[PDB]
């Protein structure tokens, strides 16, 4: 894609701290952008529309070259348009915003220059952040994660993209959505059919941390690995994930290895009034422990409420014993729920290594699904019509019926997330309490 000039691109500052073991921090004064698919995307001759809607305009982009070729990615306006603020150390995502035209949802990344995403590698170290999930019902989700997209965009190496990270350019993650416009320096109009998205003839994959993934009612935090943990691109129903017809027969890993504490069997933790009580701003801590060799081992997770130092849950179920995400965590769960460990299959452990020796890219999103309903997170039953007796199959107090977007894009119009206070540093530099 090409760079639009029609209006100006300035991202958001955003401010982030680097912390030494003893719980000092410094500023880092970093930018969020927007990601590419929620741009304006016209011609480089002027204001005609690429892609209008859901579907492509077949004369600029008559096939994925010539697309690339002729379609520019223009600025955004932040507030006005996608209901992003940013200000100080705080990211406000807006669920819906009525500008000149309505928009649900938004996906940005975090950058260290005007060009370039920050990466992160956070072996032996923690993420940690403040969030405020208050207004975030039922079927929404306020995703904090990484994946491993090029620090650049793209740009050094696809001779049709110019646009690079400066536009949001170069998503990929363990779904390998086919519903991006640009993949890998080139459209994805070929083999584009509607479902403002459709799905094009090629996915993007790779590797996936969903440090959180969460709502009001309901928390996962989620490693996804991948053959290849950088970017690939992937043909049609062969790239596995939610787009396809058999989703298990890709080089991702779209399930993960997940903890939700709910699901794990404690219903008393995490939620509306509860032990992390999700009415009120609360930090979030992740650690990435490693082995010996210095390959990534565990996941432990920590809350702050209140100035009170909160250990993560402990799982219940009978089989699956502790509160982190372990290899015996993981083969147990998956055992145990009976689910496909695609997270073994494609490298597991060892894939988050080296996808954090790749450099990871932050990325802050909110967003209903079109899939599922977001049911997989925070319903009574998923599938809904499994029973919640069965291990696994329950993951919060939503009803089955909730969640779907035409209803929820009303009733909860006025929702929002908020990220603040990012840092990471050293195992228990970002955090303390009682
Ligand atoms: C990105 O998606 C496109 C589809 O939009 C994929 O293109 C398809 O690629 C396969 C393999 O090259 C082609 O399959 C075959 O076609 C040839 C004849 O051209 C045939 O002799 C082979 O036996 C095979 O059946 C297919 O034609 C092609 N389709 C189109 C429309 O181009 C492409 O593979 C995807 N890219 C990646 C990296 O997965
Ligand atoms: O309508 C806003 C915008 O939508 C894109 S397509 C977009 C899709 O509508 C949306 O449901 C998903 S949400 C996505 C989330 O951002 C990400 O964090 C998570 O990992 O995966 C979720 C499901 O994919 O994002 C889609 C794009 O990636 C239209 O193209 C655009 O024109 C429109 O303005
Ligand atoms: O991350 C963006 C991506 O999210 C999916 S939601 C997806 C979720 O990431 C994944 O962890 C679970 S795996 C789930 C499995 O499907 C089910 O069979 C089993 O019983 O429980 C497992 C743990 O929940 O699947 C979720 C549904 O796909 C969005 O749908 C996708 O659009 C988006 O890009
Ligand atoms: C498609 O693009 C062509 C070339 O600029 C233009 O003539 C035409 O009006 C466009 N149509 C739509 C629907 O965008
Ligand atoms: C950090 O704090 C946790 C929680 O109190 C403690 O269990 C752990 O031993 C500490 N880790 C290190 C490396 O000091
Ligand atoms: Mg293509």
């Amino acid at each position: 894609q090409q760079i639009g000039t029609l209006t100006t691109e300035t991202h958001p500052p955003l401010t982030w701290q680097t912390c030494t073991s003893g719980g000092s921090c410094t500023t880092n004064n970093g930018k969020v952008v927007l990601d590419a698919n929620w741009r304006w995307l016209h011609s480089t001759s002027g204001s005609t529309n690429c892609y209008t809607g859901n579907t492509w305009n077949t004369t600029l982009c008559p096939d994925d070259t010539t697309c690339a070729q002729n379609c520019a990615l223009d600025g955004a306006d932040y507030e006005g348009t996608y209901g992003i603020t940013a200000s100080g150390n705080s990211l406000r995502l807006n669920f819906v915003t009525n500008g000149s035209q309505k928009n649900v949802g938004s996906r940005t990344y975090l950058m260290k220059d005007d060009t370039h995403y920050q990466t992160f590698n956070l072996l032996n170290q923690e993420f940690t952040f403040d969030v405020d999930v208050s207004g975030l019902p039922c079927g929404l989700n306020g995703a904090l994660y990484m994946v491993p997209m090029a620090a650049d965009g793209g740009v050094s190496n696809e001779p049709n993209n110019k646009a690079g990270a400066q536009y949001g350019v170069g998503y990929c993650d363990s779904q390998c959505p086919r519903d991006l416009k640009f993949i890998a320096g080139s459209a994805n109009v070929q083999g584009w059919e509607p479902a403002n998205s459709g799905l094009g003839g090629n996915g993007s994959c790779c590797a996936e941390l969903d440090i959180w993934e969460a709502n009001s009612i309901s928390a996962a935090l989620t490693p996804h690995s991948a053959d290849t943990v950088t970017q690939t691109v992937c043909n049609g129903d062969d790239c596995g994930g939610t787009y396809s017809n058999d989703r298990y027969s890709g080089t991702t890993d779209p399930d993960g290895c997940d903890f939700n504490s709910y699901r794990q069997g404690d219903t008393s933790f995490y939620g509306p009034g509860k032990t992390v009580d999700t009415n009120s701003k609360f930090t979030v801590v992740t650690q990435f422990l490693t082995d010996s060799s210095g390959n990534l081992n565990e996941i432990k997770r920590f809350y702050v409420q209140n100035g009170v130092v909160i250990p993560n849950s402990q799982s219940t179920i009978a089989g699956i014993s502790g509160n982190s995400i372990t290899q015996d965590y993981c083969t147990a769960q998956k055992q145990v729920f009976g689910d496909t460990n695609t997270w073994e299959d494609h490298g597991g452990f060892q894939s988050m290594t080296n996808a954090f020796k790749a450099g990871m890219v932050l990325v802050m999103s909110l967003w209903d699904d079109y899939y599922a309903d977001m049911l997989w997170l925070d319903s009574v039953a998923y599938p809904t019509d499994a029973d919640p007796s069965t291990p696994g199959v329950a993951r919060g107090t939503c009803s089955t019926t909730s969640g779907v977007p035409s209803d929820i894009e009303s009733s909860a119009a006025s929702a929002y997330v908020i990220y603040s206070n990012i840092k990471v540093g050293p195992i228990n530099s970002t955090f303390s309490g009682t």
